[PDB]
């Protein structure tokens, strides 16, 4: 029941001060490398992304692995849809008056990410070996995003990922997503579409130079200004449960990936996936009474009912750009999506003794 629940929830806590300071390596590191990158010519106006529970940049996606977004403003974009994907896109710029520093990495008309991603990579791991204080290791990484792995002291790894920023209006494939309406307002959703967006070099299946784009920074917003009410969990009386609600979701995929490790049925699962089911499901209930802390074990059973039926339906709508399925046959094979619907269905309809202690 609930109490269970809360009781893993307090057991989460005991975590909080080991990755606080784990989180503050990656910090220290990060910012040391920010300020090399500003040297090349091309990386000038590299920042730090908004996008992290610790210091602003530095985001938890399970126990020890952090991830970091590297941001890069680059004027005068231009998108062309790789086709109909929806979620990729080949960069190119909108006017030629004066010539982009990226000019580097132009192949054609086309800015190349893995041209930009091996300059990025060469100052990283120039910087990584030139540090005689703390050892360091950069592990280069499956494709595109994240660009670099680092690997700090034993087990702290933080992926770092760079994202051009383009302050133009959002792409025509996102404008039927972000369903927030009736749930955080239209005032909102117009206030959030006013902000940048992102492009990672992630690439399509083998390759291409093709990016993705990326909404980490309304992602956290809406999790950290989560309610109907604008005072949710600003005092006593609207202590809601969608935090703890999405944590458990989370410690779930977790731990039923360390369980079936054997055979590794459940590696291409993520927590954005269930992020991704959360928002969904925010959507689905959007008055924050349907959030009541009282609620608890409703309300993460709501979440785990429709992360099954995303699971049985292979379908999982990206939040931000509705025609693209993070669940299609192309990113998650067919058995893979079978095998967890049986075992999330397991977990549910036996009150998930993957969370008991005996
Ligand atoms: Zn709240």
């Amino acid at each position: 029941g609930a109490s269970k629940l809360r009781a893993v929830l307090e057991k989460l806590k005991l975590s909080r001060d080991d990755i606080s300071t784990a989180a503050g390596m990656v910090k220290g590191v990060v910012d040391h490398l920010l300020l090399r990158l500003k040297c090349d010519s091309a990386f000038r106006g590299v920042g730090l992304l908004n996008t992290g529970s610790y210091y602003e940049h530095v985001k938890i996606s399970a126990p020890n692995e952090f991830d970091v977004m590297f941001k890069l403003e680059v004027p005068r974009i231009q998108l062309e849809e790789y086709s109909n994907t929806r979620a990729y896109y080949f960069v190119k710029f909108k006017r030629n008056p004066k010539e982009n520093p990226l000019s580097q990495f132009l192949e054609g008309e086309i800015l190349s990410a893995s041209k930009m991603l091996s300059k990025f990579r060469k100052i990283i791991k120039e910087e990584i070996n030139d540090i005689k204080d703390t050892d360091v290791i950069m592990k280069r990484k499956r494709g595109g995003s994240p660009a670099v792995t680092l690997l700090i002291s034993e087990k702290i790894s933080v992926d770092i990922t760079l994202a051009l920023e383009s302050k133009s209006s959002w792409p025509a494939s996102t404008q039927e997503g972000l369903r927030i309406q009736n749930w955080l307002s239209a005032k909102v959703r117009k206030q959030l579409r006013l902000k940048p967006f992102y492009l990672v070099p992630k690439h399509a299946k083998f390759q291409e130079e093709t990016w993705r784009l990326s909404f980490s920074h309304i992602e956290k917003e809406i999790l950290n200004n989560h309610g109907k009410s604008k005072t949710c969990c600003e005092n006593k009386e609207e202590k809601c449960c969608r935090k703890d609600c999405l944590k458990l979701m989370k410690y779930l995929l977790e731990q039923l990936k360390e369980r079936f490790k054997d055979k590794k049925h459940l590696d291409k699962f993520s927590s954005y996936h269930v992020k991704t089911a959360f928002f969904h499901v925010c959507t689905q209930n959007p008055q924050d009474s349907q959030w009541d802390r009282k609620d608890l074990g409703l309300c993460f059973d709501n979440c785990v009912t429709y992360f099954l039926q995303c699971l049985r339906t292979e379908k999982l709508e990206n939040y931000f750009i509705p025609e693209f399925n993070l669940f299609s046959s192309n990113l998650i094979d067919k058995r893979s999506k079978e095998f967890l619907t049986k075992q999330i269905e397991y977990e549910r309809n036996n009150e998930f003794p993957v969370f008991d202690e005996f």
